[PDB]
């Protein structure tokens, strides 16, 4: 299609950044406008932890207590007073979008301060992590808190995971979680050809129909992925998103490759 046309059809704003890591070809559409990234950052936090903990050491346990629990933690809520491995923390965060798992992961890394320091090292001066879950979901068009642009997020995802310092084991581990989560089926996965493998992490903020999906797409025949970042939102605080918007956006963008 045409992205301008899909904005018109859905009455929404679209931010797209796609990079074929094989050729270096990019497709950009509103690639420098800020959007709340929400749960798509669970992918970033998980990758950052994996850079500092070898696969064989993922059995390390951390203690979970009452004070760690935040809203929507379908897995972690059963671990109050118990210990959980770092491996299961990552699985909870990526597969179930568990919010306590994500906050614990951020703490393991050293806090928001440390995540922000790592992004600067990667050269990402845009992604602005400020709050923990679930507060980071309170998006305001007038605040830069917990936002990034499709270009900056996409480049950070590429340098961290696609072309980064993760071991094979860890990289396969994270990518498997993304290939197998059912939460992204109505998104990028719904719009690309069946030929393609989509490893994604979706997100949704509480305000302005902020609905996102980021993924590593594997065309049939290519071993290097196409990093695809789709961020969308609407004009009213209480608007609900239509997942079809991202499905259609993904189909359209995939035509460029």
């Amino acid at each position: 299609k045409e992205l301008n046309d899909l904005e018109k059809k859905y009455n929404a704003h679209i931010g797209v950044y796609a990079l074929d890591t094989k050729s270096g070809k990019e497709v950009k559409f509103n690639s420098d406008k800020r959007f709340a990234y929400a749960s798509t950052s669970k992918a970033i936090n998980s990758a950052i932890l994996l850079e500092q903990v070898p696969y064989n050491k993922l059995n390390k346990k951390v203690h979970i207590n009452k004070d760690d629990i935040v809203a929507y933690s379908p897995i972690l809520e059963k671990y109050v007073g118990k210990d959980i491995t770092l491996k299961a923390l990552i699985e909870a965060s990526m597969t179930y979008s568990d919010n306590t798992a994500n906050n614990k992961i951020i703490k393991e890394i050293g806090g928001i301060k440390k995540v922000k320091q790592r992004l600067k090292e990667l050269g990402d001066k845009v992604t602005n992590p400020v709050r923990y879950e679930i507060e980071l979901m309170y998006y305001s068009p007038k605040s830069k808190k917990d936002t990034s642009t499709p270009a900056a997020f996409g480049k950070t995802l590429n340098k961290l995971i696609a072309n980064g310092k993760l071991s094979k084991e860890n990289k396969k581990f994270l990518l498997d979680l993304m290939l197998n989560n059912k939460s992204g089926d109505t998104l990028i996965k719904d719009g690309v050809p069946k030929d393609y493998k989509v490893a994604d992490k979706s997100g949704q903020a509480i305000t302005y129909a902020s609905r996102n999906d980021v993924a590593f797409v594997y065309p049939k025949g290519q071993s290097e992925p196409i990093v695809l970042v789709i961020f969308t939102n609407k004009d009213n605080k209480s608007d609900k998103p239509n997942d079809k918007l991202i499905s259609e956006t993904a189909k359209s963008v995939m035509k460029e490759f």
